[PDB]
């Protein structure tokens, strides 16, 4: 609950401008019709990014940090299980998650 | 079943202590040598060690019930790199290379 403001503390710096050049297409979920991935929603089962996890945290829907993580994680995840990695998209996820990790492990 | 996820996540510890990434995954072979690096506080900061060793024992133990916590130790031992490590040191980027790799294989994970 105070961890949780943290969290919070997370969020914002993860959707903060200097970070944006790599963080956009995490900011809405994917728009898999328009990109013409039909099957995107057949392997990806639980999609996430980080609009919905403001939601969530917004709602108090994590009860803990672990619960904040595994959301965004799942989002990286996700990036990687339905992308080549070869492809930029991943790459970017790469340097978001790579923030991310560093705010996670510092956090008290 | 549940034993067809771990059979994969022994595939991935394999490719993670193996030849191609040697080069950044060395210093998660083994747990870290606090008292012989000269580190008069990591077990202070780090209530939890871990590394690929430990990952490996347990697997053939059999601790894990699912990928899931499998995961969750590797997780760990590069969360404690980076929580100890200030972001520059080169560690640092090692870890966050196999971390890459270990992200890429575990998310392939059918
Ligand atoms: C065009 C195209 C896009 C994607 C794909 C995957 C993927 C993804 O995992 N995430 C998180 C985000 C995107 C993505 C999303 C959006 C919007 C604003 C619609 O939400 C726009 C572009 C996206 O993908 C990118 C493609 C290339 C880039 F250099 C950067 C991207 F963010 C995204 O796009 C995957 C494939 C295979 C693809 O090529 C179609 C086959 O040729
Ligand atoms: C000497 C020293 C080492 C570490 C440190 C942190 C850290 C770590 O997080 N991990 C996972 C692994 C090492 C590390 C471990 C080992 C052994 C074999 C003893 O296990 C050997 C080297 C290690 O790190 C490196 C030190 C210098 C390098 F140029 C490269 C390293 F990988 C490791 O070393 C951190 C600091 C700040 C440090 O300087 C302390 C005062 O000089």
């Amino acid at each position: 609950s105070e961890q949780l403001k943290h969290c919070n503390g997370i969020l914002k710096e993860l959707l903060s401008k200097k970070h944006a050049a790599y963080a956009w297409p995490f900011y809405k979920p994917v728009d898999a019709s328009a990109l013409g991935l039909h099957d995107y929603h057949d392997i990806i089962k639980h999609p996430m990014d980080l609009s919905t996890v403001k939601r969530k945290m917004e709602n108090r829907d994590y009860r803990d940090a672990q619960e904040f993580a595994a959301d965004v994680r799942l989002m990286f995840s996700n990036c990687y299980k339905y992308n080549p990695p070869d492809h930029d998209v991943v790459a970017m996820a790469r340097k978001l998650q790579d923030v991310f990790e560093f705010r996670y492990a510092k956090m008290p």
